[PDB]
């Protein structure tokens, strides 16, 4: 017999996914907002620390196909969820697009989201280069609110225990009001939550607020989250049970039904759990022609490749004509990887390594370069966790034309606020916001066709009740 | 600053559901033993405690809607699967069968099982009644096979740590080689399972085998898993992850991963369970038709009420007009329940309970008690876990006519093997052996229709491939 050492009787936090990771990871993001208001004033007063309702891939759809100004959204939540924590995703320089931008739109778009609403700020890098993150935190402060420095979870030979409350104390000093550790591929077992999280906290004090987001596609998370809670974790992420399980995330109410007796608990209303649940219960099944066909993967464990990765490379590779290659590509990914510095497999990086590994088995290694796994070898994403491969970053550089750098990538970009604005005011139904010109900014080509469309109102993608009827 | 107690670093076993348990909860029991077979082999070199592959509702399904004789299933898993324990699951007195059998008819049964290659026999009883599972464990021990002992988890006033302390005691004392926790409803949360597995390790000695059955209905048990290995449990009941969750139970491969530096570990062969896992993901989607809406529903925390029940309940009233009194039924289940002693909501109890529910709040209190209702209140299923209402027992008396009894139901069964051979010879198709018999006894109304058509050899319900993709 032996002893673990757990927390003291607490109660722990919930954040709720349901208005944004959990309809970006079950149904790509399609959820219409018609179908979510009915849910806000039981979200409102259920007792969560936090909801997640934007960021992430949802201003991208809004505006992409669901004809709906995400900043309409925004101002929507706020007005009716009023005692709530606001919560959205905010991939640090890259903000919600394609590409580094100058800290001064960085500047501008937090402002923005701040005057609209926003509470709580969850920045991250794909890479986990905290300087990626420096400029949006510290424009989070300026607004006054709370930013939440986010640590990206991986499993490589480079990733250690030490590596992340290094990593956590890079946060804290940038000014961090709070740690998240997001586990986007489910790869966080049981022990290595307890050892990092009591790392952490031992590092850093009690003091220290750390928020666990895991999603539940390997199925070993909920269990990872009972022992998060056990090392300390303060508050953890979750979704209501009728959007749960699956590439989605761990059931809102099993959550906090399983701390029962243990000496934790959650301050959740399970009346209105009941009510969000059903809510959504009975609005999911419009959304079947967008749902995945997956509930466990634990595949990623021995290959390190995310199943979305994972399919992806498999059309890339039928589509190309030789798929008896597939064997051969998911050997690459690894060495890929390796070569890129072990970055974590996370959208953007996923995709730029899996599509480059394709293209080493198909026309031989690093013979043809994508342009986005150039720029990752000479460091215009930011540094890597590990030391790029010097022999490759030679060829990309051969390649590119473009020199290695290693300082921060947004020091080199001018100031654009200007020419972006100039160029938004001269779309048609541009309504003269620094919210539309930040439309145009982020995404240019679907800024165009929305600015023309937006008047006809949002619509919906899914199917319609006569639809649901007529199918069955 | 706390600690808790955790077993000695060791192997924990895994028995796999897939062939028995998994498709009778997810699929209606219906797979068909042509999608069955091919993993075999895999399964049988996984390296699983045991392999749960028969009893249950299986046999009523292989001769009511497979055409499939149940034995020939029995043989061939036998054959295909030499070097495993092949297990399966059989409530007591009743066997597989609708009603309790004279002490003879549950020799002949459990013989043949043994005799056609069965290794280990879960004997339960839906209402706990030791007395109802001595016999069948006692013909297993004759058989010089492993008697595993069950006990119906369940939450209710007179359920308490101590009574299933007193439970696994008197199971142990009719010679149970190992005891079985069955929580077939998910009821069984992280703290109650740390603490029944730790108080009868405590007080029977560590050398006391337990295994553990939990279904992931309401999404709490995995972590329930993990407490009780923490706790000691010897054995974890799971499925093959593309045939986990939901009513099913939690995935094989995520409970091996998550133990992973916890220094508890299973000696499963993961390359055979990816075998396993890419063969029913092939086969599941022919089974849509017969596939569940619900991954996760954790209502039964306050009602008491499993959905399978809840819905089947709903059926009633609507066929029976009057639907707007669900509330109502729902608050009625709770008393009848009690009036029968707080027996455990598993099948058959839970259809019971719930009919008896529907006839109060329509006719009234009592007023018209189902023949089956009146068996229980008057002593027919045996003994209740707690009293039973006199004054209901008075009533189901002047209802019946018959008189209540207190001592094991099979002490009033006559001898009936010669009668139901008898009966059985008369019937077309009837090969002679113990077996048909004993198929004769089980079902008395499809053994007729079986036996006349077997020749014609087993058949699927399945969608076959092209109707699979016609509708795609
Ligand atoms: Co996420
Ligand atoms: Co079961």
């Amino acid at each position: 017999p032996r002893e673990i050492e757990v927390s003291e009787p607490r109660e722990v936090g919930i954040t709720e996914l349901v208005l944004r990771d959990a309809h970006q990871s079950l149904m790509a993001t399609r959820m219409a907002m018609e179908d979510m208001v009915g849910a806000c004033a039981d979200i409102d007063a259920a007792g969560y620390w936090s909801v997640e309702c934007w960021g992430g891939a949802t201003y991208d759809s809004c505006i992409r196909f669901l004809n709906e100004d995400p900043w309409e959204r925004l101002r929507t939540f706020r007005k009716l969820m009023p005692n709530s924590r606001l919560q959205m995703l905010l991939r640090g320089q890259n903000l919600l697009g394609y590409r580094h931008y100058n800290d001064e739109v960085v500047d501008r778009f937090v402002d923005k989201s701040a005057e609209n609403g926003m509470d709580v700020f969850r920045v991250f890098d794909a890479m986990n280069d905290p300087r990626n993150m420096a400029h949006a935190m510290a424009a989070v402060k300026k607004a006054g609110k709370h930013a939440q420095g986010t640590i990206c979870y991986t499993i490589s030979p480079v990733h250690t225990v030490e590596g992340y409350v290094k990593l956590a104390g890079q946060l804290l000093d940038m000014g961090a009001d709070s740690i998240a550790l997001k586990d986007m591929a489910a790869l966080l077992k049981p022990q290595p939550a307890y050892d990092i999280i009591k790392a952490i906290k031992d590092t850093y004090g009690q003091k220290t607020q750390i928020n666990l987001h895991c999603h539940s596609t390997t199925g070993v998370t909920e269990v990872s989250l009972m022992k998060a809670i056990e090392a300390g974790v303060d508050v953890v992420d979750t979704a209501i049970s009728s959007m749960s399980l699956g590439p989605g995330h761990n059931p809102t109410e099993s959550v906090a039904e399983m701390l029962e007796g243990t000496g934790y608990t959650t301050n959740l209303d399970y009346d209105r759990l009941h009510k969000i649940r059903d809510h959504f219960k009975a609005i999911r099944p419009k959304y079947k022609k967008f749902e995945s066909k997956t509930l466990v993967d634990t595949s990623i464990f021995k290959s390190q490749i995310p199943g979305g990765m994972l399919s992806n490379m498999e059309s890339q590779l039928r589509a190309q004509g030789a798929e008896d290659k597939m064997d051969e590509v998911m050997a690459e990914v690894p060495r890929v990887r390796k070569a890129a510095g072990f970055p974590p497999l996370v959208t953007p990086s996923s995709q730029i390594v899996g599509t480059q590994a394709v293209f080493n088995v198909m026309m031989g290694e690093y013979k043809r370069m994508t342009g986005e796994f150039a720029d990752i070898m000479l460091g215009y994403y930011g540094a890597s966790p590990a030391d790029r491969d010097p022999k490759v970053v030679k060829l990309a550089e051969e390649q590119s034309g473009k020199k290695p750098i290693t300082q921060r990538p947004a020091d080199l970009l001018p100031p654009e606020w200007e020419k972006q604005s100039k160029e938004a005011a001269t779309l048609k139904g541009f309504n003269g916001t620094d919210e539309d010109v930040l439309t145009y900014a982020l995404f240019p080509q679907v800024a165009p066709v929305f600015f023309e469309h937006r008047a006809e109102g949002p619509h919906s993608v899914a199917l319609t009740d006569a639809q649901l009827k007529a199918e069955a």
